[PDB]
């Protein structure tokens, strides 16, 4: 073990389960999120899930600010969309970087694992506390236990739809799950996932007491795939028709979330906009494939980079840039709009 | 926890370790073959590492006859080449299937995994002591615990090169690493895998004790890419010349290893051997390694001995004429 | 595995450290009691440790008002005397009944050790925190990884005074700890207990963690002995002179604690008040042996056994005195250290 | 805290079980060793439990000599003895000292536990394996995971026989278990002992992953009292007969093993031949309720202190030599022949 510098100990699960408990409240909102996303994704709902807020978290301050303002309009709209927020602790790079709160939560390579476990978790239980569900990207192995519980929907990244432990451990989640197409826009790798992950494995994992085991899982029928582009957009009613007779084809739902950022915005946050003028007329005329949409939004728009020594704005992405409040009350408006519109 | 039936006990890395000790042979095998394996990465050495051996282990009585018979050739092309043995335990599936002599050794759905990784770390020591180098596919995160020191170089399947925790689990891994192109012929997310790879990292992993803590590692270095094609066969001299120049253009080295099988027909190895013969032979000092799916006999199954159950692979009498024609090729490169 | 019928899963320390951390307050009340102890135990302070306390806690509402009231006596005397709360959870019986607080929590034969160690531990945070220092009994080599940062002293039993394994972990303990006498009045295996503790030890733990590992002690010297009778009371100046001699004689410090309960009052709590009245005559007269005592005390006196609703602030394990003879008892001891002053 | 100097890694059980797992012949000596001490003490064989070998172990070389020796006698004097070998890894101390072989395998204290248990657990192995069954103090908590399996009979130790946690530890052993009187002559301690063992117990233990876990344990019904004197011996048919008297009184079986050493040696390891006389007439005299006795034994018999050291001697407690040892055997087995 040359390329291991260091090992340092890492509490147990139990231990952030223990200092931070579940309320009534928190429970009740993660419970209510997991079967109110199941009745949409069995057809039983008409009602659009829309997982939306930050790229990442960094600021536990702007974070609860931003779920307090997306909770009154998770109350106003909710005859029309089934509003989740957007608590990402873990960013997948291209090549390095900052991969998140949990990994360090100081943003300094201080790497300080333990404390950012007990952040992002206090986290979790203040915003479902609330009232607010809330959403994550699973790409961690070990992460997971400390943190699903109180985990509404989760995505597995573009970059690892194809793995087979993500595979492996979405087949386990309490929580509905959403695969990304490929980087390049590839359909299958998704379909694939979503077959792998409705199938039981066994596989090696780390327990709650932080001890690794043998597991079994049942498989979790509740997947879908996230339209997020690939070269092109794959947003538009071409690109919808083709995926739902793959997903036919390979006897799957013909449903899709819609993500309206990264490859389907061509990289520019404020395109989410004409994305979502689109989705909102594809919904509004009919289309009941659509079953959710996914929106990077802040409480202020752009972004910012952790790099650059100027003080850091408030509220304010340090990863891919958002759309900012305004822009995301009027976006939610119109969703709601196109899903009262499908269905009168 | 709705969705996860049952909870097992697994042994800790540290007990198959200390069933399974490292001889003193082993242990030089596996180091001799690490250092001969970096000169030929730093431009040292004119050998050519070949990475042969079945698509999957599943017998470790025809795995053992194999070794004898490769190690062999190794101790006959030693000047030319550095040969090492696939001995593969962990096996990717496009959704469903077997994955692995670990995971089920048995091949039941029965899921031993605690005997599958006895059984595992028992053939790769004895290979190793045989003094016969060895060479995996890294695709959990926790088996790695049990094996790795036994490993003289590894491969990160191409449908997780683009993962994070595959790069950070390279980036600690003593021994060298080879990243595989898209399934689909890219080489960026091999570039950036290598670069990711050579990074260092911060992150959770499981330990030699089977707990979870956190590790630190220093980067590696050792990383390297290998071509397997994607829609189209990239194993050509114009191919290669390609992904030298965008290695350039990376700022990494410009040296490739080309698996012959999959996209690049069991036979049609032999095609590209020749292919890769002549391009080294005229002189392409970049292909620094070659990858071949090789059995005791030829073929694939869904129990024949010495045949595979997973990918077809060529038989024994064209592995003896595929390594001679490479060992012919280096010759060619050097005078 | 014949004998073993099942193994559940325990929380490991680090869990019950991380829901109920110290407080700052909880810190300080630790820090400063551990080091008024070592004062007296090293001749430099002259008052007297009293712990007094419920023979075992199985209600914490009753709990927090006898330490409320406790607290009030601590400030008033603190010039006379350091007084710290007895916090034990368990009768060491052999013959059972309830198996404690920890053990059982629910006083059903459940075995919630889980829910007892939590109840446990948050206990212990509220008392220290609100100035209240506490001592408990060390019986089990696992618990103590769960409640000793918020111990101020210990006490090892004297069905293992004898035991290597309990002498091993009064080696590591941060707190005070002392010894008792053997249950035939013997004073030999408290000397023996005491000598090795304060030597370094290496022997197998459990971690924080909940892992087995291997742990080396510096030895503890802030260890002292119990008088707690054995066949007959060892409380007097007569026992308290031959067990004065025997400590010199073996190069330990000529200092006992005097346990007023079981053997030392003929298992009759109200005579706990008699052995005070003979202890704070010695004390009165000059004995500077007498570093502390040891009480059993409750809101309500006497005993009751478990079955329905129960009686508040009485002891279900062995019969302890109520608040009023305390009172009593600490304002006698108190006017004896003032005394024993000149 | 501050009294802490160093915590290091520890193997868990499960990986001395892997490295040096049991072999059926081993497996075998435990099994049959365990089963016929049980008829013994239920009253259905009329041999005489005889635990004898060094006061500690400390050469893994002196002790598969004294082994191969003692297999013999065990295999002559069979159909009269059952003979289990003492092979204690782990000794109590009166404040401080060498703890065994376990806490210190090196006598330097170098503290090796993690050599230690690796040397315990081949050498318990290996005289399992050649067919001697085996016998040791139970006194860590923690240690018996490591080892148990190829013990085939227990003890617990004086200083040690009042401790809940042993008599917790002894109620989940899956071999028979003998409780020694009390260190001042006390039978009580050890018909307390008794009971607890055999009751069902929830306390907090060790599992083989390493790990703190709660268990549930059965209750150990094959426990017996080991008497060895206090202040002054309690050998004597007198002592028997007030023994006898007492577990009819707790309804424990009228049974006794007895220690020939210790207090009731004087601390002189000759007097074990004298002792061994007196239990031997009462054995030809028709007692019935002697079942076992423990004699300290080694190659060369006296004791030495810890720079080299002498072969054959013990660096604990002074033992009998080999000599001794055949003759000790060979009288046992006679008196046993005539109660019969």
């Amino acid at each position: 073990d040359l390329r291991i510098k260091e090992i340092k100990e890492l509490l147990p699960p139990v231990a952030l389960l223990e200092k931070f408990p579940a309320t009534e409240n928190a429970a009740n909102t993660v419970a209510h999120a997991r079967k109110a996303i199941h009745k949409i994704l069995k057809g039983n709902d008409d009602r659009l899930l829309v997982v939306i807020g930050p790229c990442s978290i960094h600021d536990p301050v702007a974070a609860k600010e931003y779920a307090t303002r997306l909770l009154a309009l998770r109350e106003e709209l909710k005859d029309e969309l089934e509003i989740v927020m957007r608590v990402y602790f873990e960013k997948p790079r291209t090549t390095v970087g900052w991969k998140g709160l949990i990994n360090d939560p100081h943003m300094d390579n201080s790497f300080q694992i333990n404390d950012g476990l007990r952040i992002a978790r206090k986290l979790l239980l203040d915003i479902n506390d609330s009232g607010l569900p809330a959403a994550g990207e699973f790409l961690d192995m070990i992460t997971p236990q400390y943190l699903a519980d109180l985990m509404s929907w989760g995505a597995i990244g573009a970059r690892t739809t194809e793995s087979q432990v993500h595979r492996e451990l979405a087949s386990g989640l309490s929580c509905p799950v959403g695969f990304k197409n490929g980087t390049d826009g590839t359909i299958k790798v998704a379909i694939d996932a979503i077959n792998a992950a409705g199938a039981p494995h066994c596989f090696l994992s780390v327990t709650k007491w932080g001890h690794s085991a043998i597991v079994n899982t049942s498989g979790n029928g509740d997947c879908h795939i996230i339209l997020r582009g690939g070269k092109e957009p794959n947003y538009s009613a071409k690109h919808v028709a083709e995926v739902k007779e793959g997903l036919n084809k390979a006897g799957l739902p013909a449903q899709v979330m819609i993500d309206f950022s990264h490859a389907n915005s061509s990289k520019q946050f404020k395109k989410q906009m004409d994305v979502c003028a689109d989705v909102c007329q594809q919904i509004a005329g009919g289309e009941k494939a659509i079953i959710g949409v996914m929106v990077e939004s802040h409480l202020v728009e752009g972004n910012q980079s952790l790099e650059s020594g100027e003080p850091l704005a408030y509220g304010k992405s340090i990863t891919d840039a958002c759309i900012g409040w305004e822009d995301t009350d009027a976006l939610l408006r119109q969703l709601a709009n196109a899903v009262k519109a499908r269905r009168g």
